[PDB]
């Protein structure tokens, strides 16, 4: 039961089932993986993809023949497979020149470097079919408050991304790119710490349909923020491009455990959000099996994953088509949430008096919202224990 | 020493100093203070001016000669103390009609009433000559998942202010609206939870010019946020209309302790983002003087808002002129980061060997950021330890 | 389905259904109730019991026979249902003389209060049959670092539990106390803010064997820590005389959302736990019905935490008893976490070559711990979903 | 200005100053530092000692004659500059095996192997003249439900800690223990997660005057704990053996900034509280300077914890001898909260109208606390601004 489809479009990055297990206080548990390991066991699982950041395929300093021929084994398992490589990523976080950001490090020859590894790498991407292009700006930000200024840093952001974006344009590139905010870590405080930040960002870019997000489920959760409610915000306004999906338990370190662990009912929603709206990109996990496991356990934790979307989808879907669930609804006036408050127009708003001098606050205020009731038909569709 | 003057432009909302104390699990400690009382109060400490909501001036459910008699004595105050009034506000959270909110509430009835009463106050505002007006939905939001379609309810808060930017539009006025994020309370989240997210809204309103932001330092450490860092956002966005000044311990529920109180450090990093940024809108008190206190501490914990700003204001205007500091910036690159990445263009970039082939990474990354030294001279010059 | 009986003791505080929904920024949005329709409704829905402050049965100040004519209404409704009086409490946080605390107000004319307020409480107690007596310090603790000396608060609160103890010893009542720790709200800090530290502080009574801990599960949350793990060390201690159930959505004010709402998965390990260890004392529900909500609201919110119990009991209990699981549990070594490491003693350890020189270290870190495949199991019961 | 001296007692860890910087995200950018050198370079800024991890001393898996010769080359260097060694502890979390706990780990042969690591190095310690042995027992827990019963790993660690017992009882050695809490990081949730919990499960064990605790300023922070508090209960019962200082911002990853970043105001609380109480102890620093940093920001950042302690004793000093103070102190009533509640016996406190039938509730309930005039003269003192 719960077996993963190609149209499930379920996607992992190369960075995730191959996370050797370092960690801020302990040495690697497991070997490292050839990419190509990893797209054939992720591939037996049902998985429909990978993603890479530029130095999980390719090794940081390789060589031009190095380069080739890294990629030409990936592609290899790629095509013995059908994986597809929806999304690619720039590493600008793990190597020291790196310490102080990419786009946004005080030394102005260190964010030109930043800017020429991206583009090789948005090349790379194109090449292998990838439509999003993601950003996480892990290093961007400070730990002091005289270390960054942040007005002069968005600036220099901006000018990044729309560099970027030039370049795309001229070379005639579909893809898009994506902004992945995390509130912190490893910097103190990040850039763009947050979805709704990151969205005002790109508000400002020269080219703006070019961008949107990549939000991720724990790092909105380590501000304490509700993800469903990020994600409809996103698709609000027009911007989910994709989406890492994971779990965490609240206010702590980047956990990135399987999806489905950490606020399960926060995955319930999510899920219910992205399928009642439609969402059409890659369910890419951006996930760390725990270093406590062997291989075995790395699988284990990634067919996970995908099983956890999959009950999920089920009982949002089974919540959504209950005709008890569907009264429940209306009983708490959803569909009254869903019709203008105003079509009427405001002349026609300041002449009712139904909207104010006839308006029998006492009564409204009386009416239950029934919100309980409806929560937990929620609650049993979710355990399975309806009756 | 550490004296208010009217340049300083310091301010309070009359639900500060007239808190009377009731919280989650407590009747209230003090009397209910005439706002007359207050106006006069704050004027001997040094205050500039005082904010409202409509149903801390007014109470709720006045008849048209209460209601006259409530502003004529309340202009004499201001009168009598040369007392401005800068910002005003609705009450759309107390009374329990908007218990699942105002502008976003299930109910349409309910949205129209809501919008009914600001307009209702947007006049009176203009009247005792606010240029801002505040929006603080503190009920818009929900406590379970089923009970609110977040993309709805955006499209809903979306159409009611954007009716309020045709209502002052139509009427010629000259005020502008600053949209106040908080992240959870008491709602269990609540909508636009950032300032992030409130300035991304702002971009998708008819006339987004007329919006802009008030953020509150304790709402967002609310979410374990940089406030620095966010205010810098809204002035990079040009959107810092207004901002609510207190102190916050973390992730907890809003304290509203006096400015200064809580974060400290973040406090005199605000207080040198804003005389930097020279931003010359009210410096506004958000606070309430803790249930402990009977009328003298009130007084001393108001006193204490303006104080600690005077004293952060020295500190960092010390800092940002000692040499030493300025040769430490230069040390750190904060220079650098000032200084476009590549004015040369795109073009330029891709052909700069000195950007990729011939860039010593390993170089780079040796050079230190000296980032400790300068933060060690900040926090000397808050402490007042130069030496 | 989920039906609650009798000898699953689910007891109700008269404060949860009966919170009128005042929060720090609204008024009321429903009525008081009547104790006696509250222990009415509460027999119908299947609870076994209730709980009350000394002012939820008694309005505070209430003459002599105003108290009679309370209390013999109470227990007319109690002989009417069956139902039971497990716990009792007493408010020392609501009136304005406890704005500083009741055990550890600076001032000693409160301190002695406070006592004899709870001393009268406790005979009430022992009236209506009460086992535990619980202790929620709301108003112990500061929003300022000079206001309280934790040394001597600590000592004024030792002092005041010796008191109640010596009391109950000399008046031969077997009742015994559990005092419940919270972190923060409605003081800034409060003191015992964890189970950990109500713990380490009963060691410290005169007579510790009369004291225990009332853990709320939002409470422990709102510190961001592991409701079972905490509730696993009570137990360790011996300890757990009574517990709070509810729901917390992470590091926000005290939510006090119905059980299995907030944190689910936690939800679920404290139930297992509970039932594993064979705790016998009441399942009590601290929790408060959203202010959204009307009078058949209340009611749905009540049985959904007698319900959701009882569907996690299940769950636990099919994953505990599925052969699979207990094969699972062997792989992942639980069985010898209960050995002991070094039953032969100390000597032995020592004298263990296998245990230090001959210990293949690179051996034993290549074993897989197998808690991912074990915790999607835990899953699948959860959610039933196994197969 | 603000010199270090040797009463003053500060010590560094090894891996504090020789901290490489690799981070979750990031590879090391500084190398390895020989423990000689962090040594000369501490002892010239004026520090009075160093501890030790094992493993920061001698390389795992070094040959007798390669431990003979670490040891020897750092000896001379204690001895070539008057450094002393405080305190040491097992690194019990690094390598692989330890990747389920040492003490707690499930299975039972890493259990004895963490014994005879941590008795190993306990002989160490003695003969470098530690009074003080560690344990940070940052590897005990789990990040899932099932993979650890907690009262079962509870019984395994007070097994571990009862036979460290008998083994420095049996070797006659002076040295005592110092249980190190930490709330999650690097598990999902760790063991004994705050000062309580250690205090509580230190008075179980068989000889529980060997055992006390060693806080760290961030790690209770790490679960929004008023750290002061925490050691105020530690000193309270006889248990703060040693402390960790440096600094945190909230609930994130521990971040261990320099002592005085972070929670300033917290940093005061505590200087005041360990000062006035008379704490012998080292005044240890486990920080680390941020990567950002090379050697000369290392040493800059360990300069400044020792210069921010020592502001921060002038300034506590300050606040307590001022008279002012000292009026306040006793306006707001914390002479009264250092008097018994009822040093006249409970009998004379029940026979006391004056403590119930005749307290004016009214009348206690209209007095101020002064709490917020207090406090502003504390800020006061903290920047130096009286006037
Ligand atoms: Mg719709
Ligand atoms: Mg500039
Ligand atoms: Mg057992
Ligand atoms: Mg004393
Ligand atoms: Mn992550
Ligand atoms: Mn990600
Ligand atoms: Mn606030
Ligand atoms: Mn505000
Ligand atoms: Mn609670
Ligand atoms: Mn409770
Ligand atoms: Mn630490
Ligand atoms: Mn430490
Ligand atoms: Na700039
Ligand atoms: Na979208
Ligand atoms: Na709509
Ligand atoms: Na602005
Ligand atoms: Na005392
Ligand atoms: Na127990
Ligand atoms: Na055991
Ligand atoms: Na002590």
């Amino acid at each position: 039961n719960y077996a993963p489809t190609p149209v499930d479009r379920f996607t992992f990055g190369l960075w995730t089932v191959g996370w050797q297990g370092r960690d801020p206080f302990g040495d690697a548990t497991r070997r490292a993986l050839d990419p190509v390991e990893s797209v054939r066991r992720l591939a037996e699982l049902g998985a429909h993809g990978v993603t890479f950041h530029d130095d999980d395929l390719i090794p940081f300093g390789s060589s031009d023949s190095e380069r080739e021929e890294h990629v030409k084994r990936f592609r290899q398992a790629l095509d013995d497979t059908g994986m597809k490589v929806p999304m690619a990523t720039t590493n600008l976080f793990t190597h020291p020149v790196f310490k102080d950001g990419g786009f946004t490090a005080n030394d102005r020859d260190v964010r030109r470097y930043a800017l020429r590894k991206t583009i090789r790498n948005i090349d790379l991407a194109v090449e292998l079919g990838a439509e999003t292009y993601v950003a996480w700006g892990g290093r961007e930000g400070a730990e002091s408050g005289g270390a960054k200024d942040v007005r002069d840093a968005l600036d220099r952001m901006k000018e990044a991304f729309d560099l970027l974006g030039e370049y795309v344009t001229s070379q005639g590139y579909d893809i898009r790119f994506a902004i992945e905010p995390k509130p912190n870590q490893p910097r103190g405080d990040i850039l763009l710490p947050t979805v709704g930040h990151a969205l005002a960002f790109i508000e400002r870019l020269e080219r703006p349909e070019l961008y949107g997000v990549n939000p991720e489920v724990g790092h909105e959760q380590m501000a304490g923020l509700n993800f469903p409610h990020g994600i409809a915000q996103a698709l609000w306004a027009g911007k989910l491009f994709h989406i890492d999906l994971n779990g965490q338990n609240g206010i702590k370190y980047d956990q990135d455990l399987r999806f489905g662990a950490g606020d399960l009912r926060a995955a319930f929603w999510l899920v219910d959000l992205l399928e009642s709206a439609g969402y059409s990109g890659p369910r890419h996990f951006d996930f760390k099996p725990p270093r406590t496991e062997d291989f075995d356990g790395v699988w284990a934790s990634a067919a996970g994953c995908m099983r956890n979307y999959l009950i999920l989808k089920e009982r949002a879907a089974a919540f959504r088509a209950d005709p008890e669930v569907q009264e429940a609804l209306r009983a708490s006036r959803l569909d009254e949430l869903a019709r203008p408050t105003a079509a009427d127009g405001l002349q026609a708003l300041l002449d009712d008096r139904s909207a104010f001098e006839e308006f029998d606050v006492d009564a409204a205020a009386a009416r239950g919202m029934a919100f309980e009731r409806l929560d937990q038909l929620a609650m049993d569709h979710l355990l399975g224990a309806r009756g």
